[PDB]
């Protein structure tokens, strides 16, 4: 009998399991130690969730190298592996409703967007790895012959091993599944550190693991901070591979930690300032919809959302008099409620970056078209947001918001280097868009984004089967597509000679 | 016109540079400063090289970076950098004796196996990933589609940018090359760090690159020390990947500097402590042959060495008594003289470490056999050396020699999975072998070695498209093969909505 | 409602559709004209089932047409096809004891292989190939620039559209399925046309395809004969592709009618006279079990059947005398009785093939050891049989069986080259085996085999994962794996200058 | 020593070998047979050349059998036949002003073109191949494991083995270039049957492979008649696979002879009636530079000239206008005049072809704007051709010119599923173009298009890493590209149990 908390919400009975979850079974934290989880809602506390120590990191470690290295995750056919998962991604649809509710509780995810995304898409992330697992192969090779003898090469591709995945709290559920089915689907083992303000999707998918019959160990989740649960997996001696998602200054941390213990694998989705270029050529009405959505989607807690829109100088003020007119009709409230389509930042401290980030936007001379506060309601609602007369030089030209905040500069009519040079003038490099109906201008703009993503007449286009990470200090590796498992593989060759 | 030293050896005329190399002219560092590199079979100094400053290594960036955004390698069809590539290979092997008979100087290779080896794979090495330029692709993926319209998913394959090189000095030319012809081949520019002690085939390249063609600033070469140039490297801010070669301590001390400074890539190729197991139904004098050869070959300085010999407890003292007939014929002497199986150590500093390395061998109770000393004659020479009785708690049981010492133990006839333990009983795991007729011993066996590579009933036969790279603490990511390229691309994704 | 022959068997009520299925519908074919299908135990007829005509060929043709152009299956998602295809294999499988007890009575497959294999492999095939749906993907090339101008070449990988699919009687469900998976995977639709004397789980399979919700006219079954039916399909306007496997003349007709038609894609899985080389060195035990395997499997009736032993000489005699202890232990029978090893054959125009093939073999001198006639009892039951002293010019030595028939020839010890070319003297090149604990002999030997299938101390492993495919005479395209997807696939070049 | 037809011309001395190649000698055919090739320039006889009987197509699939089985070509690295293919390339670089003017005697290619295209291109094709050659690789598999026991699954890219290549006279050297490297890079021998009217690029060609080192008996060469040798190589028992490219109704009887002899495997490149469609959104200049490149490029004689233009109501007279203008610069002449940029026709029999082609385009009631007609001077010249009011139903709207011949049909403004439809409506599927600066509407005109290749806003733009292909009656198979190697391999499975 596993522990939970129990709450009847959104016309179901939900049933939270609050403990760490290690070698198949929810335990709690050493001294018996937790913490509160925060509704951003209404600013209550949705319960208390175990708060794992160090030695529940070395014992979630140690059940993972267990059923690694001798449990039957490690001894099963791919073809069986696949079977698992595609159960796992069948248990998480049969409890969907109950998933995207634990979601709107905790991260403040708008309901029908939940069920959607950060559920739906989880699902499709499940069945698609499954699918792989018989399918990752390896080669062979016709190297030089040692003659008069002969010779054979071929590569076998192997599992890691113990990879540690830690993960942010914007699409608690989501992230943590793009990297899980992955690692899983490769035939490693894992212990996954949620971001400490939103445990609980994860700790229900950890039920869902048992559901699914998952071996004992292979999947082991434990709620806590990132110095202390998140460190300890850099460091740990029998972890072999990290996968982290985050802030770039955490994952240089991370990856310097994974250097100086055990020369670790690493994969790096760190931050953005995504540009999105607007040419007075597109389809304007087209380019309001998925222009604020490029900003707005998901209350602006989107690692690919575009961090700056440059628009051309025809354009520029019907744009920005429309988008305005959007803004207007849009329904801020309870995420649990059909017609919300603008839920709650996710927690209290990022409220307050945002509003401290607008007061300096202004501050610096931008001019603020809408928004900017908090919404005077309870939990942490903040004000879908339009600066324009954005400059080069400014704070908010720079510094990713991380918020439902549009940041728009213009270009000169004709321009199109011009352009380019200002959004690729950044460290960032994760995502970028360009609306036009211009082949010509799209293809050469898609090819001078200096961006591991780039959306043409779209943007927010994400999709199982398509690679995603970043360039430059958005980091490097890729989490969804064929190229995810690559961070989960190791290629072992094997030359005979006869 | 360049600045020549003049040597006439191995009746040749040598022309050898000695300064940096930067932006396509050999310049000298700043303040002039030299030291001294040195001749291994005598003792004397070759000549003087440059010795790189931080002002230098900025200079070779900004060259590079030039190179690659600017200049004419960034421009051209990829099939014209394939040529160019192709071209490089031509004037390398135009010039193979001349570069073999340098390498013999420098690092103490015997002139016969740098001609096929240090030389002849360097050779091999260009004209293959010349081969790949191409035909390097991305993909067209099958994505959802965002009904009523249509969606278009593609990957473009891009060059990361500038690169810097790190390597040791084993294999002066060769590691340069393996490293390097992966690296342009893929569309990036360079800026090369040879081993201190081991500059100047490296320059004797970068002058071929000339006659070759490539672009000015594309390749650059900067004699000097790791902690000085390496760390400039390894820190600077428009320096994109590193690719490095070297020992394990020194890995994490460059991984660590590449995610403080811009998180850039990194891959690295570390030490090996790896085993070699030998079964009683094996062909006993291949065995020999290619035991002795796992061991011996370029005077132990081999990075997949193996650097423990488990030896069948039915047939050890038989093949312990045909290693020592077989070593007893080994002809020690001048590298450039044709008789020559044995040449000198690379460098007195690791001499001396191969001395005290058999002092402790002897002094922790193993059986010296043969060897462990300095042969008496000019130079660094050093006897081809065998152990035996090591036990698995033994320093030599457990440290990477790095010269020609061959350590063996012994394992009860029919014991498989025991000594697989005792074999896959270290934190490294570069390479591996097993020498036996039973192929359901070998299959097994290759199944469970815990190394990136596994030589079955052969060893030491690399191959340019065979996969080249660690486990563990050996490091991670592959030099040679297709998979080499993946370390010198981004993927860039490409959505279009219509 | 559709219309049934129901029969009370093997604890179930079998409800057996018994005519064309047709855009969704079974319906009878032109002029109500239908023929007996037999049952092998007893001889007696089982139903009526339809007997197709051109008309009906050009109405399924129309509706496999009709729904690729303008259909669902041409607009969904390929994931959401891959969906369609995991939900078949699930229906497959909740109805595989009714599967495996039709393909028992229709075929003589004995119930517990038929369960295994003759059904669990046709779902593996359905659930492996649904995984490839949307991870099949297209190319971008690094192509030529057009200076000034930029050039972007892509690849899209489409499907070929309205296939037809002729199949043999052997596995009557497995060879439908491994063919179809593949065929519907890559987004076509098809015509299948089952061997007239096998039609039950072929139309059993259509009534599951309308319980997966596969849209109507994807898929059309229409049993009857070749030389009409299948003639017509390869002959028809609007087909693009024909799979096919059965016998060499037949293949060779078809592809000249789709040559002379509209020059449709074919692919050929034709006869094979598969040799198996068994050296003294092997395990002697499980060379007897696997041998015997590798010719009595589905009572021969297996296309990748060993059709000569090629057994050292030193071992030969042993190995027959264990193979006839072996052999007088099979439980020949009904194959509903769960103690069966060996069912009838499958109809008795094939049973008077077997016995005439056996009095041929007798009369140009090998030796009958045991075996080489017909069972007396009801149905077309057939003697397992080995034949010794089989010379290289005899009929059997060239000849495929397709039955019970060892055909042992010796070769001398310590010959390879001799015998390898003794193997090789056929132009069917389908399958081979070799047995050997030597490693060396094992790789020489599967280089130096002419055939499409090489299996190493194993007999009749195939995968879904690994292709299946003949040489020379057995023809040409695979069947399972990646490459099986090929042979429904087209390539469009797309190149754009921007 | 060999016999020459010597010339002296184009500032060059011609050594033309005019026998057939055979086992790497130029050799008479059976009886000493000949026949006169024609200058298409004046009508004259360049030479008599051998004309192979039957007996010498056997001798040259004997000594292709002979060099793949026991010569070199069969035992050298995949490394090393790759430098021999590079080498050819470098040979043939060497060459390449006496292979254009050869090319331009023997076909009429005008000289600055075939130096380009017919010579500049095969000399790109080889350089391309000979990279593949050591980049073929097989896979490893994860298959379904034997439990207890092990499996391991691997591919093996072979050699299909003796091959026919049977070619076209449009660009003779480049036709073969392509099919040949693709061939020979797979490890594969060669038996190549040039078109009769074009044989003497090909007898250069062979001796040039003799300068480059390639072995003898690896290609062989026979001048001599579709229905006579062609016939015998598709027929012959010791070839394995054919490469074909011409007409349709050729291509349904070689196939047909693949099929009835051996079932040799065929690929098939057809002809085509490929469409560009040119909407009023486009750049219209280069609309009409390209658009007289998709008709006129090589005289007409090119398999993807643009067989019909659609023009959009509102464009179509000033299209029209336009491309007269041009075509009227046009000058007319013998191929060797470097002012010359529109040769004569190939040869006679297809000058009368296109002469009946016009009087039927006339006949049948569409306009004739210019052109039409022979050119009056000696040889087999024909003026640039327009044709508009081109409706569907007319003959010259649904069979291929492949001469100079424009032939436009309008489309209404504003429409394109009905202007796709008409582009649609044929049994070709070869090529097809789109001109339109409209990204939405050239990425579906893209998807809907039924063509193997489809340019976008370019026209004519091939590339030898591009595959080029047909679909429906244009055949099936590539030419270029990765994927044209996989019509000269085959995969052979090996599979083991350990
Ligand atoms: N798809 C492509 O890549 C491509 C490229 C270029 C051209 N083509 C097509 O080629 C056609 C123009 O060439 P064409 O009309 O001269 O071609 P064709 O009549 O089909 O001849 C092509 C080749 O086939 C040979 N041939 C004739 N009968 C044969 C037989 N019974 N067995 C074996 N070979 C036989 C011919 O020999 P002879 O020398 O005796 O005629 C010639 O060498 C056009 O339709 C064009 O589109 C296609
Ligand atoms: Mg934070
Ligand atoms: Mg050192
Ligand atoms: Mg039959
Ligand atoms: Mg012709």
């Amino acid at each position: 009998v596993i522990n939970y908390v129990e709450k009847a919400v959104n016309k179901l009975t939900l049933q939270m399991p609050y403990q760490l979850f290690i070698g198949g079974e929810f335990v709690d934290a050493e001294g018996s130690k937790t913490y509160n989880t925060i509704n951003p809602t209404d600013g209550s506390v949705i319960c208390q969730v175990s708060l794992a120590q160090v030695s529940d990191v070395d014992k979630a470690v140690a059940a993972a190298k267990e059923a690694f290295e001798n449990g039957l995750w490690g001894k099963i056919n791919a073809r069986d592996r696949g079977r698992l998962l595609y159960r796992l991604a069948d248990v998480m649809e049969q409890h969907q409703e109950e998933l995207a509710t634990i979601e709107a509780l905790d991260a403040g995810a708008v309901y029908t967007l939940a069920l959607k995304t950060h559920v739906g898409m989880s699902i499709q992330t499940f069945r698609y790895f499954a699918g792989w697992c018989d399918k990752i192969q390896g080669a062979t090779i016709p190297i030089n012959q040692a003659r008069p003898n002969r010779n054979l090469t071929l590569t076998k591709k192997e599992p890691v091993g113990v990879c540690g995945i830690v993960i942010p709290w914007n699409y608690p559920l989501m992230m943590l599944s793009w990297k899980t089915a992955a690692c899983l689907a490769a035939g490693n083992t894992v212990v996954i550190k949620p971001a400490q303000v939103t445990p609980l999707t994860a700790l229900k998918f950890a039920e869902l693991t048992l559901k699914a019959g998952i071996p004992k160990g292979v999947v082991n989740i434990l709620p806590g901070s990132g110095s202390l649960v998140g460190q300890r997996l850099s460091d740990h001696p029998d972890v072999r591979k990290i996968g982290f998602t985050g802030s770039t200054e955490v994952g240089k941390h991370i990856m310097k930690s994974c250097a100086l213990s055990n020369v670790k694998k690493v994969s790096l989705e760190l931050g953005g300032k995504s540009p999105l270029i607007i040419f007075a050529d597109c389809d304007l009405n087209k380019a309001v919809q998925m222009g604020m959505s490029s900003v707005f989607f998901n209350k602006g807690e989107n690692c690919i959302a575009a961090g700056r829109l440059f628009v051309e100088e025809s354009i520029h003020n019907q744009f920005v008099q429309k988008v305005v007119e959007e803004v207007e009709k849009m329904k801020i409230g309870n995420p649990l409620e059909r017609d919300t389509n603008h839920g709650p930042q996710n927690h209290e401290a990022h409220l307050r970056k945002l509003v401290e980030y607008c007061q300096r936007g202004v501050k610096e001379g931008a001019t603020l078209v809408c928004g900017g506060n908090q919404v005077p309601r309870p939990g942490f609602f903040f004000q879908p947001t339009v600066f324009t007369d954005v400059e080069d030089h400014m704070y908010i030209a720079k510094e990713e918001s991380f918020g439902p905040i549009m940041i728009i500069s213009r270009f000169a009519d004709g321009d199109v280097d011009a352009v380019l040079s200002r959004a690729n003038a950044t460290e960032f490099g994760l995502a970028s868009g360009v609306f036009t109906r211009d082949i010509n201008k799209a293809l050469y703009v898609s090819d001078k984004l200096q961006a591991g993503t780039v959306f043409i007449n779209t943007y927010n286009k994400t999709d199982v089967a398509a690679p995603f990470g970043g360039f430059k200090q958005s980091g490097f590796g890729k989490d969804l597509g064929e190229a995810a498992l690559n961070e989960y593989l190791r290629i072992k060759t094997v030359t005979f000679e006869y």
